[PDB]
């Protein structure tokens, strides 16, 4: 009670209203005082340190587009491909012009060709987003967390306006069911940009692809399959849409080069119809898209799953395309490697990590069932090849199962301010600081020693709802002389789930995306 | 008018006629699509400007 | 920057039109141009923030493209936003004048046309 406090009505908002004249993106010139002795320390010039950093402008979801690792004649997306196949031959009269998956196949390079143009979109929509209060977001957002040349996108926003809407109505005329649950996803994912805070001075998270896919009946031999192609991404060149654009080309061009997959395009408008296809729609003159607090998605990310456990090693990616094996099964398993910073070859000295038994945390008291379903696939589980390895090697991995999203690695973002400038466009510096989800006690921001292992720069308690930080102890540093880990995050009402428990559920879940039978006990047009 | 049937057409669609967008510019009407697309909006506005130049025309 | 500054709308208002010697359009007519502009500076002079001002290379040279024109303004933009003092200043404002205690510039629609006054 603030009554209490105030001698006057007036007094009070006399010296109380003090300003928050600090914009998000401005330094907090906060300072601490402090006294040594210049003779027993290594140079420090004034006891004084004022502040400089600015509140951190959010997070870099680098996210690898999921289809549920699948490696089974019934590991569900396979199921589901059958399942589909079945509704289009169903009351059609030709004959086998072409297996389960080779469909299948088709209508996810037509998904992940739009989970390009919905992030295309998201890049033109969320230009028209300014708040007097939040200098990061205009500019600075673009460039460090959806990956695009702002300064580009402002010289050529017309064109690229206009661009869109042709494609829109092009891919609008591509053979993609509107009932997969699963475009709902990525749609959704690739269209907003999430707040920590129902404040606009708060952080924001944002997924990005780590990359797309192509189609292509010339790269395997058992049949047609999708090829992943990285995006240049992983902190290189903030890329420009002029770039993004000519990448759908070549996709859509893709589908299109394969006469069967064109065949296909006919027997689906067949058995679903003008209006029984997913269509994404153009942007009017005036649209403008505003940053969300969906509470649901920041549980998801809470709860998530780094891969890229630690960035204080060196990560691979490989075998990420989608085959199919004797016509009647769906293949997708990527596999990794992991080495140290130095010998980008061994592993030497430095410790591979990934986490199994891990933990589940929720802001509500009282979980329902739903909630979980909701705020858990974007973890996942790796596990290790052979069962040890020698610092010659190389500490190979596999993917268990994840959710639709699959988490690579994040970075976080801040201003760093500069009073002597030295230059103009060098005295506001906009730079990153790596998000390891396992680390170890002792360890340190440079990749230099901690057997390897990063430490978090501290700073990453501002993003309320972070994921959860697995720390490792030392049977030494523990209380108990037993080894084991400490937990770092807003922990209200938490949980464990097996590694067991937890594929389980993504086993499921994903089927559940590309579930179609629900069509199959009534039919239309 | 060649030019304004140019923009005009770059917004029909069919899902029946992979031909339409494209491949017909190029070969019947000899404009080269790759390049409208990458500049629509410009060539609009600028067929517009063009458009109330021409009506101060006798 | 606040909306009620008289000066605004004078600078506003000489250089949004072109003005006719008469009511005929077959007249001549007059227009303003400014020679320059003003950049912020916390580094060019001791005494502190100042504002420089740089020729618009203009007396009958070569006549400028917008391209350069933007480009000067980002430069403008991006330097009044580069002092940490400034911005906390930026703040100040808001709280004692309000959202719409502010100036603001209006977009341009579809249609918009201006006419020569």
């Amino acid at each position: 009670d603030w009554s209490w406090y105030a001698p006057s009505e007036l007094v009070a908002k006399q010296i109380a209203n003090v300003p928050f004249n600090v914009l998000a993106g401005t330094p907090i010139k906060a300072s601490v005082h402090l006294r040594y002795d210049p003779s027993l320390v290594s140079g420090l010039k004034d006891q004084l340190f004022v502040g400089n950093n600015a509140s951190i402008m959010g997070a870099r979801l680098l996210y690898l587009p999921s289809f549920g690792i699948s490696t089974t004649v019934l590991d569900g997306l396979s199921m589901a491909a059958n399942q589909l196949y079945a509704y289009v031959r169903k009351s059609n009269s030709g004959a086998k012009v072409y297996e389960a998956p080779d469909l299948m196949m088709t209508v996810l390079a037509i998904q992940e060709a739009y989970r390009v143009l919905f992030e295309i979109r998201r890049a033109i929509t969320f230009a028209n987003y300014w708040n007097f209060w939040n200098k990061y977001l205009p500019k600075q957002v673009f460039e460090q967390l959806l990956a695009i040349d702002f300064d580009d996108l402002m010289s050529n926003k017309a064109n690229y306006c206009a661009q869109f809407n042709l494609m829109a109505q092009k891919i609008n005329t591509f053979a993609l069911p509107k009932y997969f649950k699963s475009i709902l996803r990525m749609a959704y994912v690739s269209s907003n940009i999430f707040m920590d805070s129902d404040a606009v001075t708060g952080q924001m998270y944002a997924f990005v692809s780590s990359g797309y896919y192509r189609y292509s009946a010339t790269t395997s031999e058992s049949g047609t399959s999708l090829v992943y192609r990285d995006w240049p991404v992983g902190a290189a060149m903030p890329r420009k849409l002029n770039r993004l654009f000519t990448v759908l080309r070549e996709l859509l061009d893709a589908i299109y080069g394969d006469a069967d997959a064109q065949t296909m395009f006919g027997d689906i408008y067949k058995a679903f119809g003008s209006d029984g296809l997913y269509s994404i729609a153009e942007i009017s003159v005036d649209e403008t898209s505003t940053p969300v607090f969906d509470v649901d998605i920041l549980a998801q990310i809470e709860n998530c799953t780094i891969l890229e456990a630690n960035a204080g090693l060196a990560w691979t990616l490989d075998s990420c395309n989608v085959t199919q094996s004797k016509g009647q099964v769906l293949l997708w398993q990527p596999t990794g490697t992991i080495t140290s910073s130095d010998n980008t070859e061994h592993i030497a000295g430095d410790i591979a990590v990934a986490l199994g038994d891990r933990v589940l945390n929720s802001h509500i008291m009282e979980p329902q069932y739903s909630d979980v379903l909701e705020w858990t696939r974007l973890m996942a589980t790796i596990e290790f090849d052979k069962a040890s390895v020698t610092s010659s090697e190389k500490v190979t991995f596999k993917v268990t199962s994840c959710g639709a999203e699959l988490i690579r690695n994040v970075l976080y973002f801040k201003n760093v301010w500069n009073d002597a400038a030295e230059d103009a466009s060098q005295r506001v510096i906009t730079y990153f600081s790596h998000f390891s989800q396992i680390t170890v006690t002792n360890a340190t921001d440079d990749p230099t020693s901690a057997y390897g292992l990063m430490s978090n720069t501290l700073d990453f308690t501002q993003l309320d709802w972070h994921p959860i930080i697995y720390v490792t102890e030392t049977s030494v540093h523990n209380v108990a002389n037993l080894n084991s880990i400490l937990i770092g995050g807003d922990l209200k009402r938490p949980t464990v789930i097996t590694t067991d428990v937890v594929k389980r559920i993504n086993s499921a879940a994903n089927y559940a995306l590309y579930y179609s039978a629900n069509l199959l006990s009534n039919i239309s047009t």
